[PDB]
DNA sequence: GTGGATGAG
DNA sequence: GCTCATCCAC
């Protein structure tokens, strides 16, 4: 065409980290560190990533590395399942707390699958603990914030990254990258450089058209062209292109650094990220251009189900109650409501308006169907392009343990309990404070248990430190008083043995 | 006040 | 299957 499909104004909105993300042409990554668990622990003991591993807690399978996954073990199988189909396996249990003390260990060798009964780790008197995996997490973290100024954190395992910033300050200003021997940025794009700091043009114009000798420029990845798209055919190509290149080098940091693998989303949108790094795995990164967005919501292994807030409950709901087929699902929304949000928006409204359909269970705000229905049409097309946004502070913070057989028959054992909960979390209460780079204190404890025939008791108060800061024994204190009410309340009722014991804190001053 | 429902996979 | 934090009809 003469001109690009985009403004000035959506370009230099990739420089503004609170817009960048409404931009059309922005590029967003999601990068997920795959059987995370199992990687963790692979890392610790010196094995390979070959290695099928399998990360371990009782008898369950927890997290499959890849490896083992070839031999056709998966969470559903117990151990003694996946060691038929493997008998190489390499289980390994988490670490433990041990009823009583007050940290955590790893018991290497030792295991419900091993035949020795002096090696075992007893579910009765054992707690888990993740926090290995919690500060491991922690150090990812750190290296993705090292090369992004805005990156969210999606879970323990997963980050997404808004590469707005960087992309555009390649684009514009970076002299050192170079597409061939000769070919550099900067004079293959020097058209749109001098453009742009010249500063005659006007935000609401059109760019220019891109320039012949950027189409060499090499995405870094798979890029997802079934249709046999070109590569490169307008600006929001050659971002997301740097997107990629910029994206791998931060994921050999964190192979480099830490050694895990990643598989990584590239792409303009949050919702469409998280789907192409799931599309491929493990180490391995999707590129999903915007010209292809169709070609890959539409590829068969996507319906409207896929999508994060769609995956359970809502999502049944939906098919349901907007009558769409099992399969092509998302095509099926595109078309029925072709024109704008709006239609689905009215016909909602008559769904939602109806005998059958429930206003009591509905999990559809009625005052909220306008955005309802602008969500499905935009998520329908891969449109749907939310900030990246720091999860909010927490509320409350709890540490349990199910209790079987009759551990728990005293108060003495209760106290046992209690110290590896107070242990759990004070060191969940650290990793709060680095990732806040604040002081956490928690105001409030509440002590929770359920009896031999599985009624509640409950007990919450202050907790006051003797200091400013907090001190897990003033924690513990706390815990035992409380714990010691509730006995003399059960006296001559049904209590021991204790069926489930726990600690929750609550009212924190982010100080 | 909170048991139960809910999200991912 | 499980997890744990968070929300809200009862
Ligand atoms: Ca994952
Ligand atoms: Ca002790
Ligand atoms: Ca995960
Ligand atoms: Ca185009």
């Amino acid at each position: 065409g003469r001109m690009s499909k985009f403004t000035w104004k959506e370009l230099i909105q990739l420089g503004s980290p609170s817009k960048a993300y409404e931009s059309s042409l922005a590029c967003i990554a999601h990068i997920d560190m795959n059987a995370f668990f199992a990687q963790v622990e692979q890392m610790r003991c010196g094995l390979s990533k070959e290695d099928p591993v399998v990360c371990v807690q009782w008898n369950s399978i927890i997290a499959v590395s890849y490896a083992a996954r070839k031999y056709g073990i998966s969470r559903m199988d117990t151990i003694q399942e996946a060691l038929k189909k493997c008998s190489n396996l390499i289980p390994i249990h988490t670490a433990v707390f041990k009823k009583g003390e007050d940290f955590w260990q790893y018991h290497d060798g030792c295991g419900s699958w091993v035949q020795d009964p002096a090696k075992q780790i007893s579910v009765e008197d054992h707690k888990v603990s993740l926090e290995p995996y919690r500060r491991e997490s922690r150090k990812a973290l750190k290296i993705f914030k090292s090369a992004c100024d805005l990156v969210e954190r999606a879970s323990i395992d997963e980050v997404f990254l808004d590469l707005g910033r960087i992309c555009f300050n390649m684009l514009m200003f970076d002299n050192e990258y170079e597409l061939t021997g000769d070919l550099k940025l900067k004079d293959a794009l020097s058209n749109i450089r001098e453009a742009f700091i010249g500063g005659n043009y006007d935000i609401n114009s059109h760019l220019p058209l891109i320039p012949e000798k950027i189409k060499s420029l090499k995405f870094e990845g798979d890029v997802f062209n079934p249709e046999g798209r070109d590569l490169i055919t307008d600006w929001d190509d050659v971002i997301l292109a740097l997107g990629s290149q910029v994206c791998k080098g931060i994921r050999d940091s964190i192979k480099d650094i830490l050694g895990y693998t990643t598989s990584c989303g590239l792409s303009s949108t949050k919702n469409v990220c998280k789907l192409a790094s799931n599309y491929k795995k493990p180490d391995a990164q999707t590129i999903v251009k915007n010209d292809c967005l169709l070609d890959f919501l539409d590829c068969g292994k996507f319906e409207i189900t896929s999508f994060w807030t769609l995956g359970g409950v809502l999502g049944k709901e939906l098919i349901d109650v907007l009558d769409l087929p099992h399969e092509n699902s998302i095509k099926h929304i595109r078309e029925t409501w072709p024109d704008n949000a709006g239609q689905l928006k009215e016909f909602l409204d008559a769904k939602v308006k109806q005998s059958d359909y429930d206003r009591s269970t509905s999990n559809i705000d009625p005052l909220k169907t306008a955005d309802l229905a602008e969500k499905l049409f935009k998520l329908s097309r891969g449109r749907y392009g939310l900030p990246l946004s720091s999860r909010p502070v927490v509320k409350s913070m709890m540490s349990n343990k199910n209790l079987r057989g009759k551990s728990c028959n005293s108060i003495v054992d209760c106290i046992s309990w209690l110290e590896v909960f107070c242990a759990e979390l004070t060191s969940r209460i650290q990793d709060l404070e680095q990732e806040y780079n604040k002081i956490v204190i928690p105001r409030t404890v509440s002590i929770s248990l359920k009896t031999k025939s599985y009624e509640v008791y409950r007990k919450s108060g202050p907790v006051a430190y003797k200091g400013i800061n907090f001190q897990s024994h003033e924690l513990l204190k706390v815990g035992i008083k409380f714990v010691t009410d509730l006995d003399i309340k059960g006296k001559n009722k049904s209590y021991y043995p204790l069926t489930k014991l726990s600690m929750t804190i609550t009212n924190f001053d982010i100080i």
